[PDB]
């Protein structure tokens, strides 16, 4: 059996979303800032990102994050979030994901009432407080990077079809479309997955195409990379239902840390939350995360929030990936 | 980590179609014949099946199989198909992969020209050339259980839409339904996968309520478990594109084998093959399967073909897959 | 990366002793009997043992059990044990080690009180009484073949030096050659290891030339493939220290198994100790094997007994062993 | 299955000498230069090198060779070798080793007539020429650290037995005590493998006891870590047998690499030996290294030498090595 290149990582789940985290495939990745260290991978190594989130290894959905060397203060190890599409800035069942399995292998040496993990991620720091019950990993608090409201409502346009009006859009370590399913006439369950699907990236695009884009630090980003739909919850417990498209059409099956830490900065700028109030969000599938709102914080030029995730992830088996160099997919493919 | 159970298992790909084949977790599966080995399966450890099928560890579409104990006489070790679905009773692509990874492992101590791999199946035996260029694998000749005709063009009715009229079915060590894309008015593309899966799955069901599904002989079949739609290629190459719908609506990115194998016994009775005389099936994706028609056998009750179909897999994977018992989704999920 | 073969094994320790547990690089063997099995893999596949079990993937010492289809009725899977030198009928240590490995890893579904695991051997039947803590396993109880005194002491004689006189040989699965350390004046301890090393091989051998080695009953045995050293426990519990050694010059870790089994035999055919009464047993590092004897019988000829020991093992490591077909020494060497 | 840590690491052979590369079981490690690592480790981690390199896990002899974060310019990675005693400076075997499975395993992306690999080492650089097959590493000239004659023969006295005279010391990486094997009168073979290795220790250290051991710049080594005995090769090629002991009592199975970058620079000095001209040097295993003399140059005080060593590793295995909390001999033992 001949190979040439071979790949070691850790397959989690965080609330039924996959995160596939690589472990030992390269030992070296330069960059500098967690950022730069993206920057790197897409334009260089973007043939591991395809060869693992697309066919045959994949599939469309599935995610997964690299485990890098720091550089930062502070912060153990960095991170850096990839999907079938490209690299995400920020991803809170990533994160999540990533912290458990950290621990859980002991390549951090945990700590018994909880474990701090500070980790880099292309968009600003991030901290997990690791809940460990004497033996295992209980569930994950992260708190997250600067989440606030971007353009109020302003008019949307969709070709296809009608052409409707109001929506909000957020950051939350991405830029978040937050549009009501009731505003598409869209029910948020699995029925629909797929006109979700390509309803939510022509949004995106069209999105893309004629709007203000912008972070006022960091100023790489500008872009709406993600679309919320979202709806009352046929769960009892949580206070909506979203789902979550991105990365070239895909869906999560998990509520979306970025996607509800982006929400809460576009509640409470609403009046709806108040510091702390528990949040909890339900996914498109049954599952739930358990934010709220933390603190106050006016980004760059406008008011903003930093809000805590709560989710949870397991490990759902061990990868030595290999390509086979006549493997003429060894690259991997789409549809 | 806890981690109760832990699965070993190497991923494959034939022509796009993943099949994870499993080696190592269990030492054991008592089953008798290779029908029995199946059932044994089907009514005990389907856990495993839908473990690994289903999300986290796998998804919709995606395939696998079991390297088992052989009993049998000829026969190195015996196979057992398992998919998003259920256990089906033949898989060309499979059947390659398993062949193609047995060699290249080394499990098969190689011989030079080519090897010769014969394994047990569900429906009957199969036999795969396995083609060495001194180091590799270079492609993989499965000589399939004797396809046939089966009824003949007959009643066709769908509800959604029109209710139309002509198409055939036929046995490929599976019933398949081979029904032209111009006769619903389908196009055997990326554009309109979901819409195929739909169909397939709605025609598959309603066929499955109302109709005559029998193997004359093995007494255990008795139903059309896949849905063959073909048309005029958009590859120069390759007689047909076809698209094959299975197991709880998946579809396969390779021709299908005992898709090709099927469609092969029904032409040639239809005088448009003769034996031998070069057939190629192009996928739904871009992938083509190199069939031919072997010999004459008239099957139990009436007459029929034995076929050869020619592809060829690559390994893309080794796993230890194990389940955190924590894991709520520790036996996986649909959507 | 170049490899042709891909062997799958799960290395364990049980009290010290490595156990190297083999499990997907092969999916059959054929034997028939756990004799015939060991026979076959013996006079076949001696270039599986040479390459785990000696350099440059093993060691000196070392030791490892392959997990194969039973055949059998009751017993679940069969064991054939391995070691530096050849394979061994029957082990204390190894069959513990593949225990508790089976359940550990879930090849064997877990049962809470205890699990009752009945393996082959080549010497026999062996049942393992699997103590699982909950979640975990404690220990192991082997309850092991039918021991006995053979050869009241009979006179030895040793070149280097002066040629020494009384000591006993025993059965407990193979043939042990028990003397005491003041006989030949040794320190049963780390300082003299070798020493003890080259003087028990040197007796096995010379022993093996000029004496009766005979079982009763199976009749294939007629080997003494073992010498205990034994004397005064420097560890407040534990009745004796033994060191036990075997297999082209190594040295067991644990007390032996095998070799408690053995010596609780003749004890007892001598007084010093009555059905049930702890035995408890010192290896040459400070490890100990909980021994007890469990009912009389009189093998074939002669009066004996059936011995229960009592262990636990633990998993150190998974490997996927490959060969690269460059590697000179792929099938291993010795010194 | 619980398990507190989860070490991922590549085993591979160097000439019969076990090299065992780590890879994955943590993601950083601070240090800064490439001895301040090695610090951190030995007086941090080191429960990583005992568990490894000790039973049950690996034996006396046995090394292996951590895989870092580099921080240095120019160097891809960087490497901290670490054997049964404690953490070698600089090691051919290993430097070897890591190279050919860094290329291997495409952790570095080969060049087809030759990779350059630059790795730190605790003594200074390394750079490896990894000479390619199209497909394959054929073999590696590593380039070592300024080799030369320290203190010319030297009067030795030995206890056991006699009290001889002459013999020679050198520099090459570390500092090597070479002394012929007429000189105490020992045959560098199988036979006496023990009776050397406890030679060689006892003189090691006696040797450390009452000396001048410094090297002129780095300013941290002063000591003669090692003992290469020597004698006319019963190999044809080669142009000597040398045996090599080190670290706590054991054997190195290959030439030595730095022994033999070494025993170049007290050839030459000496004038037994031209700038190139092969030498070969035979190990006390049938195998041999290709060393040669590049380039003169006086060290700080005294005139010297830099050779190159040229040898050829194959990977022997793949592990995921893991540690039972409740494995009483988790971080492992000696004998
Ligand atoms: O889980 C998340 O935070 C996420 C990022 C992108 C989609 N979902
Ligand atoms: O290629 C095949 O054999 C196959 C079976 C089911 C779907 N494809």
């Amino acid at each position: 059996m001949k190979f040439s290149k071979g790949i070691h990582a850790i397959d989690s789940h965080t609330m039924g979303e996959p995160t596939r985290i690589v472990v030992g495939g390269i030992p070296q990745i330069n960059g500098e800032t967690m950022a730069d260290k993206k920057k790197y991978l897409e334009d260089n190594l973007d043939y591991v990102r395809t060869a693992l989130m697309h066919e045959p290894r994949g599939h469309n959905d599935m995610f997964g994050s690299i485990i890098t060397s720091s550089n930062n203060k502070e912060a153990d190890f960095g991170i850096i979030f990839m999907d079938g599409g490209g690299y995400l800035n920020m991803c809170g069942h990533g994160s999540i994901g990533a912290a458990t399995v950290a621990v859980e292998t002991g390549m951090v040496e945990m700590v018994e009432p909880v474990t701090n993990i500070n980790m880099e991620a292309p968009a600003g720091l991030i901290k997990a407080k690791v809940m460990v019950e004497n033996e295992k990993v209980k569930e994950v608090s992260i708190t997250n990077v600067p989440s606030f409201l971007y353009m109020e409502d302003a008019k949307l346009e969709v070709p296809s079809l009608n052409k409707t009006i109001t929506f909000d859009i957020s950051f939350g370590g991405s830029f978040f479309a937050i549009i009501h399913a009731k505003e598409l006439g869209v029910k948020v369950e699995t029925s629909q997955v797929d006109v979700l699907k390509k309803l939510g990236i022509e949004i995106r695009d069209l999105i893309n195409e004629k709007i203000k884009v912008q972070h006022p630090e960091l100023e790489h980003i500008k872009t709406v990379d993600l679309v919320e739909i979202y709806d009352e919850p046929s769960n009892p417990e949580a206070t909506y239902k979203n789902v979550v498209i991105f990365g070239q059409g895909q869906v999560d099956r998990s509520p979306c840390g970025t996607g509800t830490s982006a929400k809460l900065a576009t509640l409470y700028k609403k009046g709806h939350l108040k510091i702390d109030e528990k949040f909890v969000y339900e996914s498109i599938t049954g599952t739930m995360f358990k934010g709220r709102v933390l603190e106050e914080t006016k980004v760059g030029e406008f008011d903003a929030i930093i809000p805590e995730i709560t989710g949870g992830a397991y490990i759902t088996g061990f990868n030595h990936f290999v390509i086979d160099p006549e493997d003429p997919l060894k690259y991997g493919f789409t549809v």
